[PDB]
C-alpha cells in the first residue's frame, strides 16, 4: 500500500 517497489528504491 504505496509499499514494495519503495525498498527496490532503498537499494538505488
Amino acid at each position: 500500500v504505496r509499499r514494495f517497489d519503495l525498498l527496490k528504491r532503498i537499494l538505488k
